[PDB]
Order: structure tokens, then sequence, then C-alpha cells
């Protein structure tokens, strides 16, 4: 019944990464806008367009990934009243390793709504 | 100072500048403030107008000549920001077919008199 409301773009991003590390599909999809034009690009992939595609992509990644840890560092932000873009480095430590793999870059775009913020786009890419 | 009435007009100008390797025309498409960033394939981001301009100068200066074809794959339209995701097909020299597609996210912001690019994020496709 209850759906979360994120008061700021930072809260949406915090929720996004928490859902990512927990591999929680319900929590993840609560961060995304209830709009069928959302889009999600995973590293080296073509975009997943609309809620069903985005949801299938997270489901597939969460289901196959096994256990990992995630640490994130912000690199830059472009802030407007209606949309906020946050560019971040994603550091994944996989399975039984204790130092992280090379950073993955991500552009995350948050859109304001009357009562809070939601994600409309995630574009991840590797760094040479 | 050129004004672009739609995000599509700004994109057309972006790609014409890109193919012509014209830094002056390219920078005419970007917002005239530091609220901008640009990520070239496999690169870390360039933040602010000066860095973005240095990036395009560096890309245009190193690239040599190429032909460009673009195909729109997705759009997210809102009142003050529009996001276009496109496949970019570069053909280098006498090569028959184009190289594998580069995927790009472009974000346009609405200003008082037109639209301007605030972000370009390009990545390779497996």
């Amino acid at each position: 019944m209850s759906e979360p409301v994120f008061p700021t773009p930072e809260a949406a991003e915090d929720a996004f990464y928490a859902a990512f590390e927990a591999r929680s599909l319900d929590d993840m999809m609560a961060v995304w806008a209830r709009d069928d034009h959302v889009a999600c690009i995973h590293p080296l992939a073509a975009p997943l367009n609309g809620r069903a595609a985005v949801a299938a992509g997270w489901r597939s990644m969460f289901g196959a990934a096994g256990r990992f840890r995630l640490q994130v560092k912000a690199v830059h932000e472009i802030r407007q009243a209606d949309h906020v873009i946050r560019i971040v480095d994603e550091f994944l430590t996989i399975g039984d390793e204790t130092a992280p793999r090379p950073a993955i870059l991500a552009t995350n775009v948050y859109r304001r709504e009357a009562d809070g913020w939601r994600m409309v786009l995630h574009h991840a890419s590797p760094l040479q």
C-alpha cells in the first residue's frame, strides 16, 4: 500500500544505491519515476526503455550477480530546480575480494515531482 | 549568437558541428554557463564550459576526418529539460560500413529564447 517519497535528489540517490547493494527489486523500482519513458543503460549495453524493461534489467542483474559490496563517490553535479544530474564513480567489490574493482562512471538524473524526487535515467559506463 | 527553438534543432546543430569538427559552432550549442559536463567514450567527465571546450578541441584535433550518421533511440520530454538517447555511427576514411555504434545520452535545457545542451554522455556498445 505505502509508497516512499524522497524529499531531495540526494535522498533518491541514497535510496538507489541502497536498493542496488541489497539487490532489492521492490525498493529499486520505488526510486524510479512512475513514467513509462524512464531509461536505464548498464555498462556497455543498449538502453532498457520503460518501466517493465528497466525492472527486467535490475531483476536480471540482481538475480545473476551473487553477493557484492558497493561504495559510491560523487564527481560532479548539475543542479536545476526541476532536474538534478549527479555524476558518480561506482566501486564494486566482488565476492571474496577486499579491495574494489575499477570504477564505473554513472550519470543519474533526478526529476522533481510535487511531493518529492524520482530517478528518470541511469547511464553507466566503464573508465579506460 | 544562434538560438535553437527546439531540442531537436539543438541536436541537429550539435551533430553538424561534430561532423565538421568546428569548435566555435559546437560551443554555440552548449549552455553559456558552467552547469555543463561532457563524457567521451570511456572517459571521466569534463566539468564546466572551459573543460568541455578543451575536450571537444582535443577530440576534434585528434580524430581526423570521419562521416557521421545518427539514429534516435529514446526520448524523455519535460517542460524545461529534454533527454535524447541516440546511436552514433562513425565511418572513418575509405572503410565501407560504419564502425560499431556509440550510444549517447544528450540533455537539453530550456532557456528564455531557446534550448541548449547541458550534458553529453557517450559510451560503447558491447
